[PDB]
């Protein structure tokens, strides 16, 4: 019952920006161009490449592919998801206000709360799953609304089209959607009214746990010009080698995301029927409080499954010590299954009282379900839960 | 007559941080670890690696080597020299003031003037080659003094020890020296009183025109803690692949820099006796106005030579069209000889009236003398100057 | 109606040999170790790494993963499929005889016919699709039988179990199956009686058209010892960087091969009903003469589809000029759709009279169907065939 | 008193084959093109790239640079020095004879003695430092003479011009010189009458202990055609990534080799005056028995120094356990100083009686002197020798 799949996604992921005719060799795969500089025909010629930080063949090719997958006219790549977040925030100026989704990646929270707030920006954290709370938080000084959906790590949704309608009633507010948890294959925020589609390509977009990278996609020529200026001027740019590996990852994005959905749904159903589990959170389950919204704004669901184990922190620790296929590690969106305890790991920097309000408790486990055989994943979770609750 | 050479530099560049015992394999060369994440023995363990952006084996190994070469306790790597500049600026807060050397890389000028200044920072450009002008510009709100020496692109010097003495009479002012043009082999700002030694590793430190990277070295544990927080929280981090290539470049840094000095001095002497050249600028020539200061604060001089061609922009254009070994291109500090026209290329973003005051005229040519045979370089410059002025 | 799928394949492709505990860092992804050499605790210690050609961490990790996917105890990697072929041939000696499948890759034919035959080896080409012809060609001097199934490029099959039974009635004959066209996911020659499973990892195993590599898998400890001696002594070894990229490719092998099968079957059915096509060859179609054998010895079929266009070479040339999604290029098994004319390209070195006997005519087109959207692939073939035959 | 230095070597190492005009981007540094295949304008077009094993942009660019440095018209790259040796041996046929220098790398000995000899080739090991022994070993069946000079590991020389005159009195004998120990910077066998200049680029040519590679340089169009056929048909080809790193290494070859000579000469003089050393071998010392020949056929000497420690294997082991800057490890020609015991390590495969005849005793230590500070290297050797002989 999800939105129908993007129909040319796999074709675009393989071909857009990848014409062999652009290379002297007619290579069918884009070259890795490491050169920092490029010979000019005359001083300050306005065409061709000039300096790697400003633009380079491998990065420019990746940006064309990602733009197509995000349904965007323009894409910019960065050294990390947090570097993308920093660059977007530099669109503003002293005196501006940001509204941020109350539950975000701990590093996003840390950046807004401890860094951006020291340079004349006012930050408010608001539960944007309730559109009336977003409506009430907007002031004439609001210039940016930052929403993750689903949220890291409790997988709360925001209605992107409903939030876009609220913010676009006001003059000059940018809506950013952090699309990291869904990927371009399952959610397209620019088609739902977002002004900026941002993600940590570190996760599903690259998909191989071997690249740290941020991606920012826009339709606005004004936002493109302002962001291009900052990509060049702050210089938080990715290695061309990383651009190559991320481009290589995109070639399998459609088939990886379909497998993450099959495995994720099987894990979520398994946990929901296991008596050692207090509560499962997966947007693809009917039990998710926003399951109907997920079907209205997504084409499917990835491999992110969160659950509350029965008991206390001690039981969560025993579960995470006994997993043998899932690895206790940070990150998500790789081919390999990962598990973490957000309260002690990714969200340790979020104040304890804020974690309590958000439901980031000492029994919340976040799973990133990989591409392994379903039966092997369910046997691993089963035996680890039995070790925690004999 | 320069300061005596650093005596263990080549040994440290090859061995510091490179112990084979730290690798399971006992590899004599550091591995490239691309992994974004690392398996933990228990949740939030305080030791080992956690997440690539926060720290990773290849980057941490490079940072240990660069720290030793800069005479520093601590080193941080960034996605670019401009990302290093952005990260250092985030040490401050709204209401603080920066004093910047009046002549800097065009991108540094653009960042301070057009970006940092919009986030509650006051920026003043001061000729820090005159220590009384630096003294007079300091206010109680000054928190950062940013000096390049020699300057890009007219190779003006600042007396680092004299500037350090002035800023350290006040409470809580950070002195940054951008050491890009000298390299760690020829100038050690932390030994002359700088608080931060910054460079674009894109240039001499890597030396192979195939890595964009920034390096920041400090002795202060307070500055290390604040900068480490921002490396992690802004996420302007380098690829581990780029860290490997930069580490590979450091292994030849001493012998490259000695050859840049031999070739640079030969080019400067050749241009100084050529009647088609109005004026040569090279800190190693007795004709440089600050030659005596260069000998007091450096162990030598690299391959950066600037000159004013006789005549007009038309003659500069004909010279740059006729060079056949030197390539018309941005960047510097590579094995390959490069030439540019800063007024139209690297410094085009600096307002025309500011270029005029700084001496960045339409006849100023910046050379980066590479590692080619001296006779081939002198014949190339000779025939190109003859094409401009028969 | 194919053999049932390998059930732990995806789990093994992700986990076998990839334990984080083997790395000092506990990296969840294998490091790229470029080091040529490794520090020894004492001279000629028998444990640990010694010299990259003899063995190295990245290559040894890939070999463990491939061995599991081939159902093998041992795997050896080489610089190319042809280097694997050369190394296997060096198992023999002057006076030995090789029987080779009559239709093989042009380069395999060239190696046996023009190179191996000059070093005291007698080569006979035999149609091993007819087991009585194999039986009749074996002499007391036969030491190696080399079979490709399906064959490059007309996709003829050999009954591996039936050929194994024939050769194993004799003393000391090695049966090699070149598994390049099926991949480890769809065919397991070691489980059907082959002594050696060889492939060009250049094709499906890597799957991203960015690595040239050969793989050889065995169960015999004797063959492992003899081949390991030759991997080290001929030195036709892969780069650790290439081993990393091939390992990265294996992580998606199961889901890529399932998509190649869906797309390949759709293309084959489309060509079979198109009146501009003389004849389609696809082992998954009931029309293939050996369709029933394919179902008895394989778990599916990949994306290799061959067809004879109606008319002459001129029509084949017009088809190959008008394809806009398929690219005219050598190779196969990549994510991108490729087309070639074997008589003029891959099999040009095979004598014209031998091409005629094998059915490698000037109207035979070989397609490698990639991972693009099925509808886009069928529209591209349709419009190109219409350009050839209005 | 050595031959005068090659005068354009550094210019050629940086520029030959590296024209920015050949790249669409005008990159000043060659791109890494990993593509296995290349789009053709029509089937079997005779120009452009076709298939990575047959030729590719990065490898072809490296081959142009190495050809210039070897004074050759043609260069071919291979997966290793041993793969280059295997490929050259495939120039022959059953019934041909090879004469090999009696002292060679252990792996070269193993290949000729245990592998090539099984394919109808007769191998004779001859002390080619005595030209009358070479003259007497030649028969009408001799087709190849293989000489290393200086030899691995006792640094015996052969007079290349005198050996060339002897073999070229006969019809159709190829003289190969393995130039690994000298590098192209110090010895040019093609200018002294060799038909083939071969080396392990694993050592000095790459110089960074991170690439395994073989290089073969020729002037003959006949040898080029025959070797090109075998590079393509045996497929023992290097990764384009390895070709890039080797090309990057060549940019510093001149300055690295000059430093290896300064450090190597200082180490040799230090060992020659140390009472814990029985005998030092270094071609640059007047004490070397062939010092006068070294000055007639080389432009200098690299960092390879061999010595016999006083006493027994126990003293050699204590020396190799106490070195703290030199590392006990195989290989040579890197920036890092290495030491090995050839009798137990590189030459363990050579029969014990052959080692005795050649002087490869249990007290022979081979040093590869790196690019560290001279004083640090002499202090390390001094303290390690004192640990062995208090
Ligand atoms: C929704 C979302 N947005 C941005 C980022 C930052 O991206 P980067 O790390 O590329 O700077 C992340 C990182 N999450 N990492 C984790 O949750 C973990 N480390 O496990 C995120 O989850
Ligand atoms: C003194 C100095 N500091 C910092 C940077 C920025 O470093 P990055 O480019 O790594 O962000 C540069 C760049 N110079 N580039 C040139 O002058 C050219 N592009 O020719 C610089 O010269
Ligand atoms: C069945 C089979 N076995 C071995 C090889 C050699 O492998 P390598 O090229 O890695 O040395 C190939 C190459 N085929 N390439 C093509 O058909 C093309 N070039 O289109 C093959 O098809
Ligand atoms: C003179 C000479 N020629 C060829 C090779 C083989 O090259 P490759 O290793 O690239 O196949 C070597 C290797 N020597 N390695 C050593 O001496 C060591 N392993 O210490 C050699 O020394």
């Amino acid at each position: 019952g999800f939105l129908p799949s993007f129909q040319h996604f796999a074709t675009q992921a393989i071909h857009v920006g990848q014409e062999p005719e652009q290379w002297s060799s007619r290579a069918v795969v884009l070259p890795i161009s490491l050169a920092t500089t490029f010979k000019q025909d005359s001083p300050g010629q306005s065409s061709g490449f000039v300096y790697s930080r400003s633009g380079n063949p491998t990065r420019n090719c990746l940006e064309k592919a990602v733009a197509a997958l995000d349904g965007a006219k323009h894409c910019l790549t960065f050294a990390s998801g947090l570097a993308a977040t920093t660059t977007i925030t530099h669109l503003l100026k002293a005196g501006d206000e940001v509204i941020c989704m109350d539950e975000v990646y701990g590093g996003t929270n840390r950046y807004f709360r401890r860094v951006a707030s020291e340079f004349g920006l006012k930050i408010s954290f608001v539960d944007c799953s309730k559109t009336k709370l977003l409506e009430a938080a907007i002031t004439p000084q609001t210039k940016l609304v930052w929403i993750e959906t689903p949220t890291n790590p409790t997988l709360k949704l925001a209605d992107i089209k409903a939030c876009a309608q609220i913010v676009h009633k006001h003059k000059d507010i940018i809506l950013v959607v952090d699309n990291t948890f869904m990927s371009a294959y399952f959610q397209r925020p620019l088609a739902l009214g977002a002004d900026i589609c941002m993600c940590s390509a570190t996760k599903y977009m690259n998909g191989h746990s071997d690249v740290v990278m941020g991606l920012v996609s826009v339709n606005s020529d004004d936002l493109n010009e302002r962001l291009r200026f900052l990509q060049n001027s702050l210089g938080a740019v990715p290695s061309p080698f990383d651009c190559y590996l991320c481009c290589r990852g995109l070639k399998t994005l459609q088939i990886r995301m379909e497998k993450h959905f099959r495995n994720g749904m099987a894990v979520a159903r398994f946990l929901e029927s296991n008596p050692r589990v207090e509560k499962v959170i997966y947007p693809g389950l009917p039990s998710h409080p926003q399951h109907e919204l997920a079907k209205r704004q997504c084409t499917g669901c990835p491999g992110m499954v969160s659950f509350y184990i029965k008991g206390t922190l001690q039981h969560a620790q025993v579960f995470l010590k006994n997993i043998k296929l899932f690895a206790l590690a940070e990150s998500l969106g790789g081919y390999e299954s990962l598990a973490e305890l957000p309260a002690i790991m990714t969200h340790a920097s979020v104040p304890e009282k804020d974690r309590a309000t958000l439901g980031i408790s000492d029994t919340l486990i976040r799973l990133s379900v990989g591409l392994e055989d379903e039966k092997d994943l369910l046997e691993d979770l089963g035996q680890a839960l039995k070790a925690a609750h004999p």
